[PDB]
């Protein structure tokens, strides 16, 4: 039935053939999750699923959690995060072109989930994909001066930079929305590096989209150049996307991307044209927290 073909050596990614979430065994799920923690990306091939079946597939990997802002939610399945620029019956479903920035999912939240699932529905014919950076691999290749400078430091993550304007936000003062974002989703504090509870790797838990500051042990803020140097060194400032840390993951019809939300930061690659693009997303919590300090 299920057959996992991992990429050779330390290459990122792994293809999964003949996977049926309804008939997959417990050993198939454990082996798949083990591939996600080690190969970071698991591409399920030939997935023809309804929105209800996509949620049932995500339930096999963990406990799904719906996005906190309801305008992203699928009308039928509230646990499905919808990124869509294609109206259905003239109504806007989801939010158009999400995640066009380096980030980890729910990084700005106090308890991020460990597994992210992406099921593209409408795929533009050419320049479409998703960039990826292994922050565990990025920390290992950091310069020694940066490793010891961030030792014992903390980082603050906030969605204040890419919080999308909601339909009911029209005609409201922009400072009224800013204070609402800082009230409902205040900046969370995480250690700059944590230990992956599944693999034991040291993960540099930062992202240009969500990480807004860096502090030492006492919470005393450090110069924001330290964060900018970390973004530059890991490849999050390369607008050409030719950095060695950057991996471009494309997909065909029927692919279902399941990747490690602890180690990986990602960025949506969209066309420079108004070409239709629809993607469904399910995000689940596994048997452990983001790290053993949460
Ligand atoms: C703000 C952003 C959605 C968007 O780009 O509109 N949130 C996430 O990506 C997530 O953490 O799930
Ligand atoms: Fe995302």
């Amino acid at each position: 039935r299920m057959q996992i073909d991992e990429q050779p050596g330390n290459a990122i990614g792994a293809a999964v053939e003949g996977f049926d979430h309804a008939t997959a065994s417990d050993a198939d799920i454990d082996a798949l999750k083990s591939t996600i923690y080690t190969k970071k990306i698991a591409v399920l091939k030939g997935q023809d699923l309804s929105p209800q079946q996509f949620l049932a597939l995500g339930k096999r990997l963990g406990r799904p959690e719906a996005y906190y802002e309801p305008m992203y939610q699928h009308p039928e399945v509230t646990e499905i995060f919808v990124s869509s620029n294609v109206p259905e019956n003239g109504k806007q479903i989801g939010v158009p072109k999400t995640g066009k920035f380096w980030h980890a999912d729910y990084q700005f939240m106090p308890d991020p989930f460990g597994i992210t699932l992406i099921y593209p529905q409408v795929i533009p014919e050419k320049n479409r994909g998703t960039y990826f950076i292994d922050m565990g691999r990025a920390y290992d290749r950091l310069p020694e001066d940066l490793k010891k400078e961030i030792s014992g430091t903390y980082c603050r993550h906030s969605v204040r930079k890419y919080f999308k304007i909601r339909p009911h936000d029209v005609y409201r003062p922009i400072s009224e929305i800013i204070e609402e974002v800082e009230r409902k989703t205040p900046a969370v504090v995480q250690p700059t590096t944590f230990t992956h509870p599944m693999t034991g790797e040291t993960v540099l838990y930062i992202s240009e989209g969500f990480t807004v500051g860096i502090e030492d042990q006492d919470g005393k803020p450090l110069d924001e150049e330290l964060l900018k140097r970390l973004f530059d060194a890991t490849g999050q400032l390369d607008e050409s996307f030719e950095h060695d840390n950057i991996h471009l993951q494309s997909f065909e019809q029927g692919d279902l991307l399941v990747w490690d939300n602890r180690s990986l930061i990602h960025r949506a690659r969209h066309t420079t044209t108004p070409e239709p693009t629809v993607s469904y997303r399910v995000t689940v919590h596994d048997e452990r927290k983001l790290h053993d300090g949460i």
